[PDB]
Parts: structure tokens; sequence; C-alpha cells
């Protein structure tokens, strides 16, 4: 049975690496083969178990039901490789173009899972969307997990990998800021200005490097501009005058951290927790047949996303506002490699409750 | 039985009350002692049944023990009145003169269980400790809610009560600053200046005024201001120049805010929560016999017990710092009355399995 592989493997829990574990690996294509032939179908099989938990009028969709059939095709591919003979050099070719296979086919995932929420809501709940919550951050972040993975070996064995071991922290926020503005520029026909502001407080006026994942601090500072800027186009339209994004970045002892700025106009508290909620942020696909400017907020749950990226490797991602002023957004990235291990979401009793259960022991307002 | 009145009252729940219905109650003494004879035995004997659960070796304590004995002896105070005639004008008269007996006594109360936490951390826990901390935030919001309804009683019976329908905020917040100011002069032989930003984007260039109880909102920009303080002058000791306290309040449709933002070095995020727990928080009470100046940080809870007064009323407190940089700390605050409801705990099994009960959905890091 297929249910059969994926229950056996399920039973296992994922393994999460250090981000020097990870840098260590590229310094050895056989000892990568043994730990992914089994950490692959154990990530799979663990994240599998809970797609088949979904609302079956979600489960159902075309979307969902293109996702499974993904799932269910790769680690069919990858558990071909259980026995084959780990001294053997054709098999280790075999499953560096299997991961390679792999990885370079479903770049689109995200937004297919994102259409499969769009199907649902369509043509059909208060309890289930919990459920739904639940899964997409666990889903979602299982999904980095795996990528990272197929990512650093078909990187090596097709800068370590993805890593970059001094990441350059204001070049990616620049490249962020260029890229969120040319859109904001496009929709709105103006856009605010940048300032930039930093402080190496482990050590004063030397550039902030990290060990880190260029693409992933790029999506998050990238969707936090879009926010920022979508904001302040909008607050301040009647003035034309539109105040600048402000970024702080701090390299602490522990923490580095980015904070971002806008003078957008805020959200009250109630509200605030909606732009990472994929239910309430499961907005219209942008049509192809059309020459009109994509806006800057809408379907693709960046926000929920970017802060998936900081919690990946023990970092955070919050914002806080003031209503009828602004809004900070802060980024929080571990400074030290040794205090960058994955997240990982694992299936087992307690993540099947979830699911099946449900403040008591406080009134209710 | 005394176990018995506290078991029957105990299945009751605590009625949370609006601010505007606090506000209704002073336009009949009457109507507040039918009111208050049930709700204030419910309410005593709710968090009654919580010290009951508490570890042994924090219930024997001298300090505990003395709390929950006024707690008994309250009880059994108002529990004297339960049948008492209604129409009788004798016995409402003793009502409002136990209720002033009551409020009048024991003022106490906070300091007193911080000793008995002291008591417990230096004669003898990780599992139990959770429980500490449960507890204490049940036991002081319990605390401040029924100190209310005896602080309104004893006001309008013995400005709506304690409630100023047009608190003036940047007048509490100016006060709060002068007095956290002198005790900083007294500590560090200096200080930070204040900067104060203000915004009515409800109504812009107009007072800032919210139906609210000034000393709550007292209580919390006092404890903030010493905790800005003595990061501050902590932190930039050897330069001898001191950046300002920043203040920004702005009234939104929906949130008042105060937002206040120090330069202070900032605390990694790991360890932010620290400031907000009771284990780590009990520092040494200062001794009487001195003419040292007092820290203005240690003893008392004051900002755990700051954010239960803004949760109190639906609001919240938080603190977002920058490692190596600074902090901000924002109390948010319902801008409307009618939004202004009482959060209050109740005793009942989630309550009970709280403290005898414990992510496993997630691979530990
Ligand atoms: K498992
Ligand atoms: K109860």
């Amino acid at each position: 049975g297929v249910p059969g592989q994926v229950d056996f493997y399920a039973r296992f829990s994922p393994s999460p690496l250090s981000m020097k574990q990870f840098l260590d690996f590229g310094s050895c294509e056989k000892t990568s083969f043994m730990f992914l032939r089994q950490e692959l179908p154990v990530r799979l099989a663990n994240i599998m178990k809970e797609i088949s938990l979904l609302p079956d009028n979600l489960l159902r969709t075309p979307s969902v039901q293109l996702v499974q059939s993904w799932y269910i095709q790769s680690l069919q591919e990858l558990l071909d490789f259980k026995d084959k003979s780990a001294e053997d050099a054709k098999a280790i070719y075999d499953f560096t173009d299997t991961v390679i296979r792999i990885r370079n086919r479903h770049n689109d995932v995200i937004p297919t899972m994102a259409q499969g929420v769009i199907e649902y809501k369509e043509s059909f709940d208060p309890v289930t969307s919990q459920n739904v919550q639940y899964f997409l951050d666990r889903f979602y972040m299982s999904r980095i997990s795996i990528r990272m993975l197929l990512n650093q070996h078909s990187l090596l064995f097709g800068h370590i990998g993805s890593i970059n071991p001094n990441c350059n922290v204001l070049e990616v926020i620049k490249d962020g800021y260029e890229n969120a503005r040319r859109l904001c520029d496009l929709y709105y026909i103006n856009s605010p200005e940048l300032e930039l502001e930093e402080l190496n407080a482990k050590s004063p006026g030397q550039p902030i490097q990290v060990v880190y994942v260029p693409s992933h601090l790029y999506h998050m500072v990238f969707e936090l501009f879009k926010n920022a800027m979508r904001a302040t186009m909008e607050h301040h339209a009647n003035r034309g005058v539109y105040p600048p994004i402000q970024v702080h970045v701090t390299l602490g002892n522990e923490d580095l951290t980015v904070k971002m700025s806008d003078r957008g106009g805020g959200v009250p508290l109630r509200k605030i927790d909606r732009l990472f909620n994929y239910m309430y942020s499961t907005a219209p696909r942008p049509r192809v047949e059309t020459s009109r400017a994509v806006p800057l907020a809408g379907f693709g749950y960046g926000l929920p996303i970017s802060r998936l990226y900081a919690q990946y490797f023990q970092g955070d991602l919050k914002l806080y506002s003031l209503e009828g002023y602004g809004t900070d957004a802060v980024i929080y990235i571990k400074a030290l490699s040794t205090d960058s291990i994955e997240r990982l979401p694992v299936y087992n009793k307690a993540a099947w409750k979830h699911y099946n259960t449900n403040a008591d022991d406080w009134c209710v307002p």
C-alpha cells in the first residue's frame, strides 16, 4: 500500500539540522545520500498525514488533489532507494538525479495550495477554519524545510549551496526595497523613499553579516516593504506627500533585528493578526489577461509565509501597529549559526488531537 | 463548613462588567447591594479554589497563609448578608460598611503575596513553577477586579467613583514621568528627559481623553518609565550622555496607544518574556534600615501587574526590543467604554486541568 509507506515513515520524527550542520555538509555526496534517503521520506510522510486530515471540501479541491499527487509521486521515487546499495556509485548518481529532479519540477506548490483554499472558500465554516490555519502554517513550514534539503543537495552535488556564510544584510534589504518600489511605482504612480540606519553593537561601524539563506531574508524584507508601501500609499493618497519607510538594522550579541517602520495609519489590535490568517488573506489571484498593475497586497500569503521563514531558523517576525499613526514590523534572526536550528512540524498524537479537538478558564467578552 | 461556602460559590462564574456599566451605576445604593452580595462571594470563592491548588511549599508560607486568611475572613463577612433583607435600610448601611471595611483594610495583598513567593524560593521546581505563573496572573487579575468593585461601591456610597469619564491621558503620563524621574535622580544622580508627541487621529489637534481609571493608567506608565529609565541609565553609564525617553500617544477609532521608546540597549528575544515572569522577577524586598536609594527594578511585580491592568479592560501591554539598541513598550487601551469589558478568571474544570496537566507537535530545539 501507499498509505502503508506513509504510515511507516510518519511514525518517525523529522530530524532538525542547525545552520552550522548544513554548513558542514558543504565541505561528500555519499554522506548526504544516507541522510536524505531516510530524512526525505520521513518529512514527506509526516506532512502527508496532515493533508489527509483537512476538511473534505478542501482536500477534494482540484488544486489540493494536484499537490497531494505530487507529494505521493515524490515519496515513491525517494523510497525507490531505501535498500539500493550505499556503496553503489550509480545509485548515488540516481539519487542526486532524483533529488535534482524533484527540486526543479514543483516550484508551484505554494500558489497551488493557495488556489485550493480559494476553490474551498468559493464552493463552500469556523470550526474547521482553525484546522486550516494550523495545517497551512505546518504545511508551508514543512515545505520550506523540504525545499532547503533539496536545494542544498542539488546545489552542492549538481556560498555553501543556498547558504551564504557572509550574508550582506543591508545589500539584501536594499534589493528588497528596490524591487518593492518598482511594483509600488507601477500601482500607485509614486512610492515612499527608504531611510536605512544600521548599528553593529557587536562590532561598531563594521558591516553587518550573518550566516543565512539570502533568498529567505529577501522574501521577508520584500514582502514587508510591499505591506509598508501599500499602507503608506493608501493612507496619504489625498495629501500626495508620502512619508519614507524607515529601516533600522541592529546586530546584537544574540539577535540580528530588522525593524521596518511606516506611517501608513496602522491597524487596531483586534485586526492586526488577520494579516497572518490564511482564510482572511485569501485574495483573488491576479488575472493574466490585463495590462493593469498588480496590487501590492493580495494573493500568495506573503506575510504569513515571511513569518514562517523567520521562525524556520528560530527567528520571528512581529508586527505592532499604532492605529491612526503607523506600523512597525520586526524581523528577528539568530545572530549565531549554532542557535539557528530548523523548526519542524511533527505528526503524532498531539498533531492529530489538534484537528479533532476544541479557553473556558477565562470569562468571554 | 467554610470549604462548603467556597465550593457552592465557586460553581458560579464571575459576571464581567463593561466600563459603560460601571459608569451607569454612578447615577442607587440598593441596586449595588443586590449585585455585590452575590458577585463578591462568587469572585472571592473562584480565586480561593486556585490558592488551594498552589504547590504545598508555596501555600504553606506565612505570607500566603496570611493572604488566604484575609480572603476567608472577607468571604465570611459578605456571606453574612446573603439572606438579610434587600428592603432593609440597616442591612444596606451594614453592607456599604462591610465593603468600606474590607476595602480600607488590605491594601497590602500584592507585596504580601510577592513575599510568599520569596519565602517559597528561599526554602525550596520547574513543573510547578508553570503553575505559579498561571496562578499569579489569575490571582492578581482577580484582585484588580475585586478591588475595582470595592472601590466603586465605597467611593459612590461612602469622577464616577474611580472612573474618570474624561481621563486626561497626557496629564497622567507626565505625572508618571515626573514620579519615575525623581526616583531615577535619587538612584543614578541623573535621568533621561521626556519627549512627548501626540496624535488625535479621531479628532486632530484636540485633547486626547478616554473613559478610564486614572490610577490604572498611572501604574502602567509609571512602571514603564522606571523600566525605560533603568535600562537607559545602566546602558549609557560610561558616556554620561543619556538619551531621552520618547512617548507617542495616538487616539485611533478603536485603540488608544501609548508607545514608550528607550535607547537602553535592549534585551534579546529569548529573554524579553522574563520581564513578565513572576519567579524570575522575584527580587529582594528593599530593606527599611537604610538611606540608600531604592533601585528602579526589583521587588513588587511592576511590569507583569502593569500588563494585567492593560488586559483587565481588553487592552494589552507589549514589549519589543532590539538587542544592542533599545526597547519599545506599547500600552493598548480600548478607546470606547463599550469595548472595555472586565477580563475575569473563572474556576472550573479547565482551570483545574491547567494545574494538573502537562507542544509535542513540533520538534524541540
Ligand atoms: K512522526
Ligand atoms: K466557577
